[PDB]
């Protein structure tokens, strides 16, 4: 029960909050399905803070949930994908905790609205 306005604003705000988080960059864009062809044999559904941006702009998220669930696939498609003794999955650790409170502290923000 809020204005769209606001909330756009926020979630811009923090996805780039997210994406300052990914400092490697490696979750801004597409796994290159050309340089890893068997991502798709394994990934049912990519994600990557470019596509979050799209999204956002298309208006697909209109709650937080549905922000944040799109974070949680960049985060477990990582984890699933890559070997736990790999650069990959550590950084996917090290994203979902301070994603983590990145969003935490949206949501608080986007309570008050
Ligand atoms: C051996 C498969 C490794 C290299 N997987 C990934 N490669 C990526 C290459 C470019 C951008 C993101 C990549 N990635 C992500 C995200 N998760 N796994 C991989």
């Amino acid at each position: 029960e809020m204005q769209l306005t606001p909330f756009l604003i926020l979630l811009r705000k923090t996805l780039e909050q997210l994406q300052e988080k990914d400092t490697g960059n490696i979750f801004s864009e597409p796994v290159p399905l050309s340089e890893v062809p068997d991502y798709l044999d394994h990934i049912k559904k990519p994600m990557d803070f470019f596509t979050m941006k799209q999204n956002l702009e298309a208006y697909r998220y209109l709650n937080f949930d549905d922000f944040e669930e799109d974070f949680n696939l960049i985060v477990s498609n990582c984890l699933k994908y890559n070997a736990k003794d790999t650069i990959f999955y550590r950084a996917a650790v090290r994203l979902r905790e301070q994603g983590g409170a990145v969003l935490r502290q949206a949501r608080r923000q986007a309570e008050k609205m």
